[PDB]
């Protein structure tokens, strides 16, 4: 409840995701989510979207052996969610102590010196009210950015700057 | 016990890290080996290195709150070679999975466009070597990149396409 | 040219083990191993153990009327691995969920109470070793506890201690 | 991602070797392997063949004053390999042509009137496979019985029958 929705999803089947082999879950309610980039190339369109969502899915499970694409959905420049491992699954994002905790929603591309566009923005806005709405959750989550976890220069020095600003963020 | 086997590493004390309280141990000989880049900037002096070494080792224990500087080693464009968690400590550079059974080198840099300086890849070399005499390494011992193992572009594309040609490379 | 290497395993007509009606083929290399133990009389010779991998597969056949032996392989406290199923067949052992994607190792006998002596373990670990030697199993496979994926005891406080100190354990 | 060692050898400890003394340091990557029988009791529990491998190395140290046990490696009819002077101290089983440049093997037994069980042949094929697989035996290695390199009627009439019929086997 209430069941109006959440949605807005594009789901792995339709962005053609090799099946998934991980079966480790989170616990909702989450308290945590993380902000991650691909560092990678971006794609404005849901055909591009859909095959860079792919790309990045083979990079994590055939090179890297990964059970699945590593986070837990991820976001385009045409902005759509796309669906990773989703609200119940364990992501491979973040190391052994953040993983288990958190939700990694990475954006696709590199935004070191770039900002995501404001349709991107806000599909994370809204993906991420989607998910207290669900209770996958807690009302009162925190945002990270991956940099504040681990060393790495994710999500980008611009979108970094963003989510500092945001509601749910936390030091 | 007569002197005759490798060496010369920037001590700790010289580049005045701040004390580790990692506890956790590698197995000798230890067979991986990950190459890094720390993605940041890089430092050509002995001077600048030590103070870099020192900002790193800031964020990995001030910021992330880690029992010590993640690296094993580091490498600056000075040539010389910082001693990170050295042989014997398990780090944090490359997952649950590969950190305890590898030894992770950073160079201090980032070279996604530009290549570190000779005397800093003989400096890494050599460091290798030492390790194999010391039997810290295994003779046959496996280099790989960072991205070779986790999802990131580091050691950036310049220097990943230089270990890449190394003797001990295997990806 | 033989399958080269790998590892030391008692075969099914060694200890006269009823012919398998089994087909379902496992999808290689598997990502998962299970460690259960079988809850039965346990046993420390080559013949004691041949006689007892005979009554559990008797009991599995004959009493639950599964194709085989439910395990892909049993160990004795002999130090000898027996072939159960093997590495390429579907096992019963963990439930439909882990059945399809693992291997199943059962431990001969009740470990509660006991420990399983040095020589089943390491029969146990280079067994695993040699799947991956021969590309059955995954290079970053990984073992879980029975209980870890059903609810039940198996494979017993004691043993299940032990195998969470193991490199590839995932809880 | 998985330590340790392959062939589950029984270490010197675990069947209660007396302490070593040898120091000649075997050159591997070596050629040749030799194989004997100790002309001693047999023994089918892995309770009587360590006490077996005790009364041989006791004989060695004891009676003939040598440092260790002469053979590098012993084959049980319980089915497991014991670990004597291993893959790199150079042994005393064939003589000064033959020991420096040979690994030698001896099955636990008299084999004149009888053969070694499968799981027993099976282990020292393992154990073979499992020094090349460390770079102690090369590669293309030869197989000699104890005779065909010294004046004895070791390994065994039956059991030289057998070695006559393996791939690496050269009179
Ligand atoms: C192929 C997977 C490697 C796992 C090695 C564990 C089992 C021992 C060896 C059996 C197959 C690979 C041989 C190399 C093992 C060397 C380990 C060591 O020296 O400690």
């Amino acid at each position: 409840e209430d069941p109006p929705a959440c949605g807005s999803i594009v789901p792995r089947r339709e962005w053609r995701a090799l099946a998934s082999e991980c079966r480790e879950r989170l616990t909702r309610p989450v308290r945590y989510v993380v902000v991650s980039h691909t560092a990678g190339s971006h794609c404005d369109t849901p055909a591009s979207c859909a095959q860079q969502a792919q790309n990045v899915q083979s990079y994590h499970v055939r090179n890297l052996g990964w059970c699945d694409v590593g986070y837990n959905f991820l976001i385009g420049e045409d902005g759509l969610v796309y669906e990773g491992r989703g609200w119940n699954i364990k992501g491979a994002h973040a190391g052994p102590t953040w993983n288990p905790i958190s939700i990694g929603i990475s954006f696709m591309g590199n935004y070191m010196n770039r900002v995501p566009p404001p349709r991107a923005l806000r599909a994370a806005q809204n993906l991420l009210a989607c998910g207290v709405a669900l209770g996958a959750l807690r009302s009162n989550y925190e945002v990270k950015g991956h940099r504040d976890v681990q060393p790495t220069l994710s999500p980008g020095d611009r979108l970094y700057e963003i989510i500092q600003t945001w509601s749910h963020y936390r030091a």
